[PDB]
């Protein structure tokens, strides 16, 4: 059976969002890039909700809850958008909602095919590996928990407990499907490696984000309220390594 906590995990995952796009129209930069904040507004939205319900959070001070969504927000939209594409469309396929999915030959029109491929890594590791929901429950909360600012957190020794409490149930969840010691262990590396190496893709991203949310006005790309309160809110913070990256692995 399902431990617990990972049983309580699933059931607080946001139900499915659309973008609202437009697709009896011809895509255009501007039209995918309002579409994909649109989008991402809206998952944003649904990831702080989520938060409210995830066990240890809310005991966390305010101050480092609002700082660990804006450190964690895009980490956790690309983790979701790997899984989504994984397990709706075979990980082929950019899954971004069920109204905005980009195929290969999408993805190359699109104005930032690189972007796309950079992107398209997750599912397709994802499916190298076999990641089983179990897993990507836990692994997804200690995206959450991440990276704390250089200074530490103001609820430092909670953070802590709850950071020990997610990894100790990313194990059990490892143990769920996989036997062995042997097996079990590597797995255990081959999983926090993984989000390790999320920390790099993450910062491409990142600097694209930035880059286009300077030249928004050129470019004709909307971006929403709460999108604009976090940029601006730590972006150039995190984009100068001015916070501290926390790794399972030298
Ligand atoms: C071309 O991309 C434009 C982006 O740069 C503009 C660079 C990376 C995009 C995010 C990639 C992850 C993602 C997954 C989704 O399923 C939908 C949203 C999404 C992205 C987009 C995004 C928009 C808004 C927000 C939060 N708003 O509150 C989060 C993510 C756009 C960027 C950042």
């Amino acid at each position: 059976l399902i431990p617990p906590l990972i049983n309580l995990l699933m059931s607080i995952e946001p139900d499915v969002i659309y973008a609202g796009h437009d697709n009896t129209k011809p895509d255009t930069s501007s039209s995918l890039l309002t579409s994909l904040n649109q989008l991402g507004e809206r998952q944003l939205l649904s990831v702080v909700k989520w938060s409210k319900s995830l066990p240890g959070f809310r005991n966390l001070h305010i101050d480092d809850q609002i700082t660990l969504i804006q450190y964690s927000w895009m980490s956790l939209m690309v983790f979701g958008l790997g899984w989504r594409s994984y397990k709706h469309v075979s990980g082929q396929m950019l899954y971004f909602a069920p109204d905005l999915i980009l195929n290969e030959q999408r993805m190359k029109e699109s104005s930032f095919y690189s972007l796309c491929l950079t992107m398209w890594q997750i599912p397709q590791e994802f499916v190298k590996l076999q990641v089983s929901q179990e897993e990507f429950l836990c692994m997804k909360v200690l995206l959450l928990l991440n990276t704390i600012p250089l200074e530490g957190l103001r609820s430092q020794t909670q953070f802590e407990e709850m950071r020990s409490s997610y990894i100790r149930e990313l194990i059990k969840a490892i143990g769920l499907r996989q036997k062995g010691v042997v097996s079990s262990s590597q797995r255990f590396y081959q999983l926090t490696k993984l989000l390790d190496n999320l920390h790099d893709l993450v910062k491409q991203l990142h600097l694209y984000c930035l880059n286009t949310f300077i030249q928004s006005r050129a470019l004709s790309v909307e971006f929403p309220e709460m999108m604009s309160e976090v940029i601006a809110a730590q972006l150039p913070k995190i984009l100068a390594g001015m916070v501290k990256p926390l790794l399972f692995h030298k």
